[PDB]
């Protein structure tokens, strides 16, 4: 049905090494066109086997329309079709307002959620695997008008089965966001060849995650403004020897501000993403602890 020669590209609502992203309309209706780099090609082709042969679905994941090849100025340009959610990325919401004590839970347990579903394998006849996804980043999350939130960018994702025992790690030229980058991946201790390493890693990208959405939630009056993991101590566009001082050398994390602890929310969440900044990997929760945790926290 939906076919990139029959979508009318709008407007560009973001450009970067990875391509650019468009909002189209297609029949009426606003939908997402990712037209992917020619360097990141290998995104694209991991991507589309996820949702086509995966077919991965789940409502706190991007959800995919479908996957095209268009060519277009002497060239074939790659394809994603998902649909537009018009909030924007979660770092855009995050700049743009302030949350309450529910829109914040319902921010990061919808996070969590998403994730659960990724790291947690459907058994049987046409099971869908155990998923990584390995670049967790605000900006690879998406705000539904519900105040829920839905994960994006499978391009690096990572795929393996208890029965078979196989890890699928595919061949992709791409690193993960260096800013989120796990201490084991900054000084290449992560074990490669296990598939919970990159479990481990999306959780401590999420608990970076936690710490910018909590920062949001007001309390007594008081809120923090928005900004990025690391944000006093790497500068933009932080090189790997920049977040390995920080991370790996003065075992940095993210600051707790004090007035955090004068809420019972923020001061449970604030214990959350510390379980998730361990220095040692197999200490940190998993993505279904997180969700019960979240479940509970008022
Ligand atoms: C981050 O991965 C993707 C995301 C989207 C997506 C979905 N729905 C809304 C937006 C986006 C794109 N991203 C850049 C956030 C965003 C931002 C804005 N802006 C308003 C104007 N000022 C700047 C911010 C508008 C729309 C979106 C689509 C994708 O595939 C088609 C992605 O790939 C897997």
């Amino acid at each position: 049905r939906t076919v990139a020669r029959d979508i009318t590209l709008l407007e560009c609502v973001g450009k970067g090494r990875y391509g650019e992203v468009w909002r189209g309309s297609w029949q009426g209706e606003n939908v997402a066109v990712k037209i992917f780099s020619s360097r990141d090609e290998k995104s694209w082709f991991r991507e589309t086997e996820l949702y086509n042969t995966v077919m991965l679905r789940h409502e706190n994941i991007l959800g995919f329309i479908a996957s095209d090849m268009t060519s277009r100025h002497s060239s074939t340009q790659l394809w994603l079709i998902t649909h537009y959610h018009e909030m924007g990325s979660l770092y855009d919401y995050l700049q743009l307002t302030t949350l309450d004590t529910v829109s914040c839970l319902r921010i990061v347990l919808s996070i969590a959620s998403g994730l659960a579903h990724l790291h947690i394998e459907i058994f049987g006849t046409q099971g869908k695997p155990a998923i990584a996804h390995r670049d967790l980043k605000s900006k690879n999350i998406l705000v539904k008008k519900n105040g829920q939130c839905c994960i994006a960018d499978l391009g690096l994702a990572v795929m393996h089965s208890q029965s078979t025992n196989q890890l699928d790690v595919g061949n992709n030229p791409r690193v993960g966001t260096k800013r989120y980058m796990a201490p084991e991946v900054l000084d290449e201790t992560i074990q490669v060849d296990c598939f919970d390493s990159y479990k481990r890693v999306d959780i401590w990208a999420f608990g970076l995650v936690l710490w910018e959405v909590a920062r949001r939630m007001v309390s007594n009056g008081i809120v923090e403004d928005y900004k990025p993991p690391f944000y006093d101590v790497v500068p933009n566009d932080p090189s790997f020897e920049d977040m390995r001082k920080v991370v790996c050398v003065d075992q940095q994390r993210p600051n707790i501000p004090n007035r955090w602890f004068s809420d019972p929310t923020l001061t449970s969440l604030a214990k959350l993403m510390k379980e998730c900044w361990y220095q040692n990997p197999s200490a940190r929760l998993t993505a279904l602890r997180i969700k019960k945790t979240l479940t509970k926290i008022d």
